[PDB]
């Protein structure tokens, strides 16, 4: 069904890694490159049109809500709303972030999905870097970021971003009740991963913040066919069914907490 | 004694797959092929005739009873009961199925025996695919489809089933006291093994509900010598002594559950 | 200092193995083989005279002990009473019979030692052979037969036996206080590696009940010198100081049990 | 940004080792060879001036404090006060000095760094040596010899050995409130690395108890510039910040102990 492993070709390099913020909505189609993969994260389906198509090279979901992510995709795939070759739990490998039991029983649990700390650990010197900041400091990069990691460690050697800026009524009964981030951290640790493995990386939005730190992408007149979401598209995260199976890792993940 | 590992040469890849429906007493004899290897499941040895023969190429059981099945098992051999090549405990690998001691310690208790899953698990497709359906939606494949599966990536590529339809006095002493499974959920993911991984699928039983969904298998006027079971065989799970390998095993057992 | 691993070459296959009962002292020295290793266990030391020599090519010990052991065959080795290559724990990797804490934790404390279930392992047939009778009849081999599976397993053809037969002051101190052993379980798990591996069994001492059941080697009229232990040998089973670090493994052993 | 492995040339196979004792001040530079790597452990940057200069190819913590002193190191390369190649955390791997959770989380908190015991263990005989005289006689080797002895397994050759004689402010924030190691054991534990692996072990310091026992190095007229330490240099352990992962990290550190 989708990728076991995702192989980046040296004749194809370009990715175009997308945030849910309002710039998402602001894109510069004429800006991007002909030919490119697509990296999307969270809650990106919450989208009202295919600000960037229906084929996604691979999604990124957090630990915290993966269950229920994992689900959501599998729903979008069926029902023909996304294509997605390659499915990331974000993560970092640090037991104040990740259970043991978590990370442990990831494949158990998800056969065909994917840690991206495997991935991402391969950058040896930005790996350690984010860890001491993370661990030291308590600073983490966001999703865009961790993103654009992985899309280098993977191979990508030119990346376009765009989402990236600085209901939930699902998530609220999924959640029932109501500072590591930053934008300096962010631009820091992109321009990091720049000149360690000398990538591109360019801006994708005009009237974006990021705009003002990485050097927009050159307009090469390029078009794009923006596809409304058809009306019962999934716009909210999938709630889960209490089977023994789900009760049973919803039972484990609330003690670990 | 046995097999170490069970391998399929291309010269011979037909499987004979039966569960213990009644359909096993009315197999159509006629269109066994020439050549083949049987997979047998749980109590088949409560047969009263060598429906199938005597030579078992794999029998299959479940973790919760693999204890005395396992014991059954090597006694069948030893009574000349039975000649049976290999041992499967049919698995998946999910925690809220196999206790972690269980998996943990299966091969230290039955170094011989082999856990299903580590075979199932190269059908990546299939397997996300009956992951996703056990932990989401409570639906598992029954032994038959699982040993259709285990036969599948093992290399058969024709499939004749029977037995598949839709004493325990052993199993009332084991088990002091008294929805998963469905014919519509076994169907759908026979379908599938056989559009993903191309092998074809018979039935054997003219007048089995299976025979609905799977072609009979061609009437090749094979014959067959229905033999008999001797009066004293074994005809019931056989029950273990609380050695202090038996008592360590099930109290083990009991605390997880 | 030792032999990080044990081989056999193919132009010296023969062995002596040899318990500590009273045949030990009975050995019939002319028919020993011109060229041989020797294999000793448990309290071969508390020997008053070098019925078989000062260079043992492999001492076993049981688990249970195995902290005074391998310290008493350092000193061995330390006051040149004896030459020992390798030292062995004899062990079947069972739960009931060896704590997980003990065999994880094993080469942390006994770097240069050898857990014996990972040779014996190898003889699948008969390693599946003495766990079924373990677990499901409480049968189990002594050291004698555990150390010829281990010397079939190590490339050894032909086994010469003595001190197979069917002070503790220290032990007593040891342990404060106060049935799965046969005579005929022994020989038939001996006949068996016989005729599972191929290899030639033989006895040394003429008027042991053993030479009821192996034919005597053939007396080639060899000569040996056997040759007094000193006075001050270490003839008791060697007690240890509570340092940190033996506390921590007994308080730990005690626990498991 | 530093090394992934340490690898030592043939052609430079010269090592200079020092510990933090008086004799540190007291280098006889005439003696250093022309080429060579630094070790360097513990408090090493308390030093006032560059006693060895400011590259140092690998430093030397112990697990108690690990924590604040790879934090401590960072800073010292990030202020441009060292250079730095490799981190290594000085273990055995004996779980009464080191907990499980501290190894077995070793990794996932300091991905760069590197444990000292992966690297000695080669050393099969030393390292069999060592734990036996650990575990039941309470004998451990200093940090220098611990340096020595990764040198050795690591490939150099000749060793130069300088600061083995025989603030903590932070230190006494770190830790509130207030017979292992010998001068015998350490040089026994010296000769026996200089006879088992045929390296040359020379003394730097003419006035040091260290120069009778091992012969100092040849005045080879050597020169050298030592350097003063600035004025803001870090010259005491870093405390860290009570930070998510610094309190969970606390946390089970105090809880093994």
């Amino acid at each position: 069904r989708m990728e076991n492993e995702l192989i980046v070709s040296k004749n194809m390099q370009n990715i175009i890694i997308a945030g849910n913020g309002p710039s998402l909505k602001n894109i510069n189609y004429k800006r991007l490159p002909r030919e490119y993969d697509v990296f999307r994260c969270n809650q990106f389906y919450f989208e009202d049109k295919y600000y960037l198509g229906k084929k996604i090279k691979a999604v990124f979901f957090n630990p915290g809500v993966f269950l229920q992510q994992y689900h959501t995709a599998k729903q979008l795939i069926l029902k023909n709303e996304y294509e997605i070759k390659n499915i990331f739990c974000s993560t970092f490998n640090l037991p104040f972030i990740e259970s043991n039991d978590f990370l442990h029983q990831f494949y158990n649990f998800f056969p065909d999905a994917k840690l991206g700390y495997e991935v991402i650990e391969n950058l040896k010197e930005f790996y350690a870097y984010i860890k001491y900041n993370e661990i030291y400091f308590n600073k983490r990069i966001t999703s865009g970021v961790y993103m654009c990691a992985i899309a280098i460690a993977l191979g990508y050697k030119t990346i376009y971003l765009c989402g990236i800026d600085f209901m939930s009524t699902n998530i609220k009964t999924i959640f029932p009740g109501i500072n590591c981030h930053s934008k300096e951290y962010d631009i820091e640790a992109l321009k990091l991963l720049k000149s360690i493995y000398k990538v591109n990386i360019y801006a994708l939005c005009d009237d974006s913040i990021l705009a003002n730190h990485f050097p927009l992408s050159i307009n090469i007149n390029n078009n794009f066919t923006l596809e409304n979401k058809h009306n019962n598209s999934i716009n909210d995260i999938l709630l889960t069914d209490n089977t023994p199976g789900v009760s049973f890792y919803k039972n484990q993940l609330k003690a670990d907490n």
